[PDB]
């Protein structure tokens, strides 16, 4: 009800890269559970799982360690042991184009998931329609 509905195609059977183009990295989860961004294209904790709620609205999975792609109250990303209402997005198409995340619990404030130029991520109330840092690509692992 606060976004449009632009949903992209493909689906969400095996694991995926989520890649950021303008510095080139891919979306890391690390152990510890901090998140990244690194070019390394064979890091562990760069291969995601992606699964759908309702329609538009998925969890992002390490498959390496399990964790749930997070974002909390303050805007930051983290991984969390188990699913929580922090932890859905919504996915939508963007620029006819790419994959953008937005916080399902902070939809209201437009906080996106972002992956900066310098491979670091981006806090949610510094995010909004119309940047570079939200646009993703996901990409088959190989």
């Amino acid at each position: 009800h606060h976004h449009h509905f632009n949903l992209p195609p493909g689906n969400y059977k095996k694991p995926v890269l989520l890649y950021s183009s303008s510095g080139g990295h891919f979306l890391r989860i690390l152990p510890d559970g901090t998140v990244d961004g690194t070019r390394d294209r064979s890091d562990q904790h760069i291969q995601l799982q992606l699964s759908a709620e309702s329609v538009g609205e998925v969890y992002i999975k390490s498959t390496e360690t399990g964790q749930y792609l997070a974002m909390d109250t303050d805007g930051l990303l983290y991984g969390s042991q188990t699913p929580n209402e922090e932890c859905l997005f919504l996915e939508r198409l963007e620029e006819n184009h790419y994959n953008t995340y937005i916080s399902k619990k902070h939809a209201e404030k437009n906080w996106f998931v972002g992956l900066k130029k310098n491979g670091s991520v981006k806090r949610g109330p510094r995010t909004h329609y119309g940047q570079k840092a939200i646009l993703f690509l996901v990409l088959p692992v190989s």
